């Protein structure tokens, strides 16, 4: 592949001093755009996920735009259930959903072996190589997907839940078959994520996007140990296939409560949401792991002006080190693309002032 | 479409007599045009290139000022390396720019298969149908590209040189894959061309524009061989359709050491540099071949009597057959309008005191 001529995000991860904060958003590629509308328009969301000239075209649109020190491929977390067999519909202002949810045990029986998901998925290791050509070294190239107990809740609550009382119920009614479809998940993801970086991923990021329905003691004994079985599996079989082990990112939206124990999950980094204060994840973390994030995505409705100085005031609370900037989540559909280059402008200029 | 009214430049260009000169400015449609900025402020340069109707409209402006005999549709040469899957970025009074050109052979695989680059240039297709149709027949429509080594060039360079240095040294110690990216390029270049045709092109132009930095022996080895496929192959694949093939036009800016190997490329027309007398070029293109150019463009800063002159002047040496007037390049913006119509003026006028 292209050598890498921008490295900053990755020296950032490891926890490398930088010459500037280097920043992305998550949903960057995202319909805030108005030239991703028009893409995605020909195909639907799940046919778009598998073209790779599709994939590649979505994920270099935002940097054309703007100087993002990362870009993101390109696709969906729910394409790991269904590759284990699940159908997902894609429901016009509405969203996702499986139709026919996983509900009792027995259903576990209608799932692919794990250990073909990866095969199944061939699709987005060819959007991953492209992208990779594509970006000729611009900038590095994360890989993600959705982390184990996420992907449950999708699975069994058959979409998205305010409460998650269906998958709720599957842990504290059903904990044994709970714990077989985690490690069916975390069976599926490690070979899948390994792939993702044999195709040229540079970074990896899991999305533990639903973490906050859990309290502590459910975080820990159904979400963080597949948590940490995926980093070090994943960073196993890099290893003895004779490849680099790439820096990994855990977000746990809404997982306050989990900060100190993510820390020591066995990723580079730890992603934050928005109502974390950033001086008070740095004391649950502590000095080794480097955080992402964290601006109220919410905050880009605000003028650039204001933009500029919120950014300010975050990047004090972090400090220079062991931090890569980002949003507290992904960009909304309604916001503006010059608010977005605010921001990024906004976290290169005041990173710049921060050191010097 | 509609049929064509005023024919002169077609007939010239098959070395037909008529009863006057016709006349085009490369870059008619330009910054020295006030309404030219006022258009293009809206959009960025490659946006712009996007919109069918926003080329359109900058194709017409000069002809509303000038009784110019061609129209040229507003394009881009780069566009070509863009559908390969190079990204371009348009710099602030400095220019385009590859931020990541192609240095190694290894690089050749980031690029599309030059078969699909056609369906990704839709967009220029979209613009000359509709330029054809708004031009009502009034002259006849230019479409144009770059040529191999031209755009090897940029591809290379990552942008101008006043050497290239970069891409000669390909030439030197990379024939193997210079002449492996010179036939992407024509390979990607024909049915590009063809489709200019198909969409309503009635003529087309070639630029090699960096010509002049070759001497004969590496013209000849890299440059030559894939101008003369170019011509062969769009003529065949527009009979092979049923269509008619439209006059083909060569211009090598600095190419004065060609001019004789350009005369047996299988182009229609040999444009010319301001540098070369037109009797010179004369005895080197030959009988059958039409000659374009060639008044030296900074000519148009002389007072319009002086341009007459010289326009006069330019007329007399190149004699009434077999010529198509023009610049020598293309229009610089700081010229004045009105200069430029002096200058159209005058071919109109002396070239028919040249016949009667
Ligand atoms: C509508 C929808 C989709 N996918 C999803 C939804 C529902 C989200 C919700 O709860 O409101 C589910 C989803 N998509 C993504 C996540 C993880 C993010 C998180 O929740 O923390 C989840 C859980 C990130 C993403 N979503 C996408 C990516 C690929 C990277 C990128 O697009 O930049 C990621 C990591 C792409 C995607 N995927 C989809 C769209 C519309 C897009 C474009 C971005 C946008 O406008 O929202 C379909
Ligand atoms: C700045 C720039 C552009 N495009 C280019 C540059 C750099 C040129 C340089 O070396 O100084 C590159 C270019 N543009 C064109 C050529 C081929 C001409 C040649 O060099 O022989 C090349 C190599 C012709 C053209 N350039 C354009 C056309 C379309 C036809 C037309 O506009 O009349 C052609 C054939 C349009 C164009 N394209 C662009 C502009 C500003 C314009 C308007 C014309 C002007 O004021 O220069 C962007």
């Amino acid at each position: 592949f292209p050598e890498l001529k921008n490295d900053t995000f990755l020296r950032a991860a490891w926890g490398e001093e930088t010459d500037y904060t280097p920043v992305w958003c998550m949903r960057q590629a995202g319909r805030y755009l108005p030239e991703f509308r028009e893409t995605r328009a020909a195909q639907d969301f799940f046919s778009t996920c598998r073209s790779p000239e599709a994939c590649c075209e979505l994920t270099l649109q935002p940097l054309r735009r703007f100087p993002l020190d990362a870009a993101i491929i390109f696709s969906g977390i729910l394409v790991v259930p269904q590759a284990l067999g699940m159908e997902v519909t894609m429901v016009p202002g509405k969203g996702p959903s499986f139709p026919e949810p996983l509900r009792e045990e027995q259903d576990l029986e209608r799932l692919r072996d794990p250990e073909v998901v990866a095969s199944e998925l061939g699709y987005v290791f060819q959007a991953i190589t492209l992208t990779r050509q594509r970006l000729a070294g611009r900038v590095p190239l994360i890989g993600f997907a959705g982390a184990p107990w996420t992907l449950m809740t999708y699975m069994v609550e058959g979409g998205g839940s305010s409460t998650m009382a269906q998958a709720k119920r599957w842990l504290y009614q059903r904990p044994q078959a709970s714990h077989q479809l985690l490690r069916i998940l975390t069976d599926a993801l490690v070979p899948y994520l390994v792939g993702q970086v044999v195709a040229g991923a540079q970074a990896l990021q899991l999305f533990e996007s639903h973490a906050g329905h859990l309290g502590p003691q459910l975080f820990n004994k159904f979400a963080l140990p597949y948590i940490r079985d995926v980093a070090k599996q994943v960073k196993a079989r890099l290893r003895e296939a004779g490849l680099a082990p790439v820096p990994m990112i855990i977000f746990a939206k809404d997982g306050h409560f989990a900060l100190e124990e993510l820390a020591q999950a066995g990723y580079e980094v730890v992603g934050l949401d928005w109502t974390v204060a950033p001086k008070k994840a740095r004391e649950c973390v502590g000095k080794t792991v480097t955080l992402q994030g964290n601006l109220d995505p919410c905050a880009l409705y605000a003028s650039e002006e204001e933009i500029g100085q919120l950014v300010k005031q975050m990047l004090d609370d972090f400090g220079p080190h062991r931090y890569i900037a980002n949003l507290g989540h992904g960009l909304y559909p309604d916001m503006d693309p010059e608010h977005v280059g605010a921001f990024v402008d906004a976290v290169h200029k005041h990173s710049r002032l921060l050191r010097q």
